[PDB]
């Protein structure tokens, strides 16, 4: 794949070329279609939420939406993938544009809105691979279906519900995606009342499941909690069980220092200069919940150090995005190669040694 000539020469020109989303959506395109540019040593394998994973390095929602490049991410050598955020019904999102580069920040500003074509469609596209993937999983390649909610929806927790009975048989495990700073209301959905009522219909719809479909279930926060709301999140998960939780969405405040031009348009903030706010919230969460959640860590990893850091934090996986944006596909054997290299360089006999390593420090 060649990381320098992808990074240097490849995506700069691209971007010189195509808007953010036509970029987007070309990506999902060629991956689909496997037409990408490392092998995974057992120190990086990781074994949680009930599974295997061959490596702790996994495609954060957002950049398949709809499942439609699953296969494509496995070959780009993700150690689990997780399909952007379905909708109940399907919906467009926000008018264009709506996503932005920051390249002087090596950031991206987004707020699509949940564009999704749908639990029926994206229910299709994964029966139509349904065995492939029970194969995969069982190679230690998981699936992740991250779930959303209409726009004009009424019922929040219903559409969840629908979500978790629709796409919960064909998943690894499921996100509860409380933390979208682009849908009015969602993130308020993370209050301690209203995530009890939440988290508890769609435990219970889980439990419904027959065994061999049924996922463990997470939750996806933002990285614009107050400490209050952390304490109360945490307090939530022990209380109903939930099997983990993924830290960090994009965040709606804007770091000092930013230089892009775009840094004021309104949305969620990705890539470098999220990263620590998101590694911090890890280390709160794993703390708070006594090293005894699963944390699937996210924001702004784009190198070894990057998912070290996360996983050092509390983070039993790491996921990323944006960095994929600006490197390409090179980027993903860059940060298990680097985290490799690292994690010996450190002492550690693999990942699972490592994960919170700094609370014990
Ligand atoms: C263009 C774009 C679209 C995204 N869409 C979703 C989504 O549908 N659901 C979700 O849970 N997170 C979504 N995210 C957030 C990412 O999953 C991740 O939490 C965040 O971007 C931090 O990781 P990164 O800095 O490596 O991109 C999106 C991010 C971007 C940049
Ligand atoms: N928002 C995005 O998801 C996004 C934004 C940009 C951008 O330049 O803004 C670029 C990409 C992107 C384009 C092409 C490839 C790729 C895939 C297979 C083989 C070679 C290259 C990877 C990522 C995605
Ligand atoms: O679809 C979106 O706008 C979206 C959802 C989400 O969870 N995070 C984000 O940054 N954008």
């Amino acid at each position: 794949g060649d990381e320098r000539f992808y990074a240097e020469h490849l995506m700069p020109t691209l971007q010189g070329l195509l808007d953010p989303e036509s970029a987007h959506r070309l990506a999902v395109r060629f991956t689909s279609l496997g037409l990408l540019p490392f092998q995974d040593s057992d120190m990086l394998e990781v074994r949680v939420l009930g599974h295997k994973f061959r490596n702790p390095v996994g495609i954060a929602a957002g950049f398949d939406k709809h499942g439609e490049a699953v296969d494509g991410l496995y070959k780009m050598g993700f150690g689990f993938v997780e399909i952007g955020s379905v909708t109940p019904k399907p919906q467009e999102g926000n008018p264009r544009p709506r996503v932005f580069r920051l390249p002087e920040d090596q950031a991206v500003i987004n707020r699509y809105g949940f564009n999704s074509h749908g639990l029926s469609v994206v229910e299709h596209r994964l029966r139509a691979r349904q065995q492939k993937q029970a194969k995969l999983t069982e190679d230690g390649l998981p699936l992740g279906v991250n779930l959303g909610k209409n726009k004009t929806s009424v019922d929040a927790a219903e559409d969840y519900a629908e979500g978790v009975r629709v796409l919960g048989p064909l998943a690894d495990y499921l996100v509860v995606n409380v933390s979208s700073p682009n849908t009015a209301g969602l993130r308020s959905l993370q209050g301690k009342a209203e995530l009890r009522r939440l988290l508890t219909k769609v435990l219970q719809e889980r439990d419904g499941l027959r065994r061999v479909h049924r996922p463990a279930v997470l939750v996806k926060i933002a990285p614009d909690l107050t400490s209050q709301d952390k304490e109360d999140i945490a307090s939530v998960v022990k209380e109903l069980g939930i099997d983990g939780l993924i830290v960090t969405n994009t965040t709606v405040s804007r770091p000092a220092g930013l230089q892009g031009a775009l840094r004021s348009e309104t949305g969620g903030l990705s890539g470098k200069p999220l990263r620590d706010l998101s590694t911090q919230t890890i280390r709160e969460m794993y703390a708070l919940t006594q090293g005894r959640v699963p944390i699937i860590g996210v924001g702004g990893v784009s190198s070894g150090q990057d998912a070290l850091e996360k996983i050092r934090a509390g983070a039993s996986l790491v996921q990323l995005y944006t960095a994929l944006t600006f490197w390409g596909p090179p980027v993903v054997g860059k940060v298990k190669r680097e985290l490799e290299a690292l994690l010996k360089e450190q002492g550690f006999g693999g990942v699972t040694d490592a994960i919170g390593a700094d609370h014990r420090r």
